[PDB]
């Protein structure tokens, strides 16, 4: 077996030395593999399956069963050798060196009849030999494989089996494929229980049953691009390594949750008292940037609290909101404040300007070009951003200004929490928060009465009439099935005088930051703030006229004074009021 | 890079399976200022000049605010290096 040991590895010998991990719950696959192996004409099984489902584990379990335990006749005391296929190619510069090695190995195998070959990554068997004068391994092996003179096992995934094996139909017909399916949750739990002993021995730690259950569940639920056994094993191994480096050591659920949260960024770690207190005061924290609009803040806080408390539906996004209201009331400001509260700032928001989706053929910007078209390899734009950041806030600004078909693509997002790009990959949306802003049904806020005679008048305030108008326009513009999937529809009322007075402080603070960027500052008196609030206030146009008034009445004078030289670094400006009645004006005084 | 990871490394799922991805995020402004403070010694030694703290702060802030085609740690260092070269050639 010297020639076999030179270009291969003895799996049965390794299994006799307990160098292979145990295999749990693969009796059916091993039985079918043995049944195919004990054939007469084409006894060559190939295991095709997704990467990480345990294809090599089946062969290792078969080797362990051969070494110890019961196997059917014609398989007693058979040596299973893994042919690396990389040593044969190496060192074969001269013509007819690979062929000589292959023929020698085959002759030895035929002489010593208790040999079973295992060739991992069988797709590499095609074209093993180089160009010029050389006979590839597949053509050499074809006659023996056809007649049943060489028992062999292969293992590939579906992609290269359909991509390489099926190209050579003649070689493909000599192998009987066996599907290896990804295990379910209890089977993964059993596998984790089996491997717990080895992983505890290696990491010198202790792992609880709840740790295994949590690892399996979290890996199944939150990781998308991998497969269950590998995900659970990776979680357990990384948690064990983290606890070992920290230093009897014990691994439990919260360590697994922390590891998963650090890996993916989705908040799943165990709730602490400080974080619970912070979540219970979400409205107060959000109101530091948004004045008024209490209902929308309550809705957002309720959604976030429900998501963090563990009562979220695991098949739908965290929340879906339609913020409908007039201009300049705080629809986008609330989204920016929510993003800043959540991650670290308003720059982490995923914002789409639906003014660019005016034509119905622009929807490809969400998916990507279909196969055979320019830009197909680039993929989608929204899908990639969501895939690279599973926990994020997605905002659709001015939804009514896009074609009323793009949102047909949001259905599966709002109900199944998933989206498929043109390449067939599924990207989940189950951890995102969807916000759609609009001003539909707000064109009649500055309306006094309706056409026709009427006694008395409408006792309902502007809020009720505008709410009814928004509901009617929403039903008119969108399909019933789209509106049936939206969690909340929040109507934004207009701002009052006190709200403007409060927003004055925030705007002045922003101006003060701009000035302090050049080592300066600005301070206003109460009379100045009251005058600014009185001058800029329009119930229809929101708080943008206040910004224009502030800029016109403050920034122009400040720029004129700075350019002239009265205001210089190291000085601050104090703004006061002079005059009375409608002749009141502002006065600026320098001060160190 | 993310684009190279998606375009090329994901065409071989078997190879991609055997790696654990780690996200390296773009540093914030204070982190960039600390990095500039750390590399000030080497850049002063190479360029044979002296750099003030205000120069580092201005470089970081201006690179973050005005230049938007690249990412923070590199584009901030580029301004310092260009200024050093411009000052060096004047001798
Ligand atoms: N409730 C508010 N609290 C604080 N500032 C506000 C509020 N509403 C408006 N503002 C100020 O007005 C600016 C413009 O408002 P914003 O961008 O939120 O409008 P919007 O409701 O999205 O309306 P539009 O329909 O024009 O997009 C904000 O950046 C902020 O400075
Ligand atoms: N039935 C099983 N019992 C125990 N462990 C398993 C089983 N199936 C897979 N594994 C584990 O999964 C890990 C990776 O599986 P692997 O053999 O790489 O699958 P593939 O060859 O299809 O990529 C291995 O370390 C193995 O321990
Ligand atoms: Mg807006």
């Amino acid at each position: 077996s010297l020639v076999l040991d030179q270009f291969g590895r003895n799996l049965t010998q390794a299994a006799r030395e307990s160098k292979l991990d145990p295999v749990i719950g693969r009796e059916k696959e091993i039985e079918r593999v043995m049944q195919v192996l004990s054939r007469r004409t084409k006894n060559n099984p190939v295991l095709i399956g997704e990467p990480g489902v345990g294809k090599t584990a089946v062969v290792e379990g078969l080797a362990q069963a051969i070494v110890k335990g019961e196997v059917p006749e014609t398989l007693k005391d058979k040596h299973l050798y893994t042919l690396d296929l990389g040593a044969l190619v190496a060192g074969s510069r001269y013509r007819g060196d690979f062929e000589e090695r292959l023929k020698k190995v085959l002759k030895e195998i035929r002489t010593r009849g208790d040999i079973i070959l295992f060739i991992d990554a069988l797709h590499t068997l095609v074209g093993a030999g180089a160009a010029e004068g050389a006979i590839d391994a597949a053509s050499i092996l074809k006659p023996m494989l056809a007649r049943g003179e060489l028992q062999t096992i292969g293992a590939t995934t579906l992609d290269e089996y359909r991509k390489h094996l099926e190209k050579d139909a003649a070689l493909e017909r000599r192998f009987q494929p066996i599907q290896v399916a990804e295990p379910s949750l209890p089977h993964t739990i059993e596998i984790l229980k089996g491997l717990r002993d080895r992983y505890e021995a290696h990491h010198r730690v202790s792992i609880t049953d709840e740790a295994l259950v949590q690892a399996a569940t979290l890996a199944d639920r939150y990781i998308s691009d991998r497969f269950l056994p590998d995900k659970a094993i990776d979680l357990i191994d990384e948690a064990g390594s983290r606890m070992r480096i920290r230093r009897v050591a014990e691994v439990d659920g919260e360590l697994i949750a922390e590891v998963l949260a650090t890996a993916t960024g989705i908040p799943v770690f165990k709730l602490t008292e400080e974080e619970s207190s912070r979540l219970l005061r979400m409205e107060d924290e959000l109101h530091k940037r948004v004045i008024g609009q209490v209902d929308a803040v309550k809705a957002l806080s309720k959604a976030i609290r429900r998501t963090r408390a563990g009562l979220k539906d695991p098949k739908r996004p965290g929340g879906s909101f339609i913020f409908a209201g007039p201009s300049g009331v705080g629809k986008t400001e609330l989204s920016k404040a929510l993003a800043e509260f959540l991650f670290g700032d308003e720059d982490a928001l995923i914002s789409l300007d639906m003014s660019e989706f005016s034509e119905k053929h622009t929807v490809s910007r969400l998916f990507g070009s279909p196969p055979g078209y320019v830009g197909y390899e680039e993929g989608g734009q929204l899908t990639e951003k969501v895939r690279r950041k599973p926990f994020s806030v997605v905002l659709f600004d001015a939804v009514e200004k896009a074609h009323p078909d793009i949102f047909n693509s949001l259905l599966q997002i709002l109900e199944d929490g998933r989206l498929t790009d043109s390449q067939g990959r599924v990207v989940d949306f189950k951890n995102t928060v969807i916000i759609m802003t609009t001003n539909l049904g707000t064109r009649d806020i500055s309306k006094g009465f309706n056409l026709g005679f009427a006694a008395q008048g409408d006792t309902k305030s502007n809020y009720e009439r505008m709410k009814n108008k928004v509901s009617d326009e929403l039903k008119q513009h969108f399909r019933p099935e789209f509106l049936n999937r939206v969690d909340d529809v929040v109507v934004f009322p207009q701002l009052s005088q006190a709200d403007i007075l409060k927003i004055v402080d925030l705007m002045i603070d922003k101006v003060d930051e701009r000035l302090k960027d050049r080592d300066m500052g600005i301070e206003l008196s109460s009379s100045a703030k009251e005058l600014l609030s009185k001058k800029g206030y329009d119930p229809v146009l929101g708080a943008r006229p206040l910004r224009r008034t502030i800029q016109r009445e403050i920034e122009d004078s400040l720029s004129e004074k700075i350019l002239f030289g009265e205001l210089r670094p190291g000085h601050i400006v104090v703004v006061d009021t002079e005059g009375e009645g409608e002749t009141k004006t502002f006065t600026f005084r320098g001060e160190e």
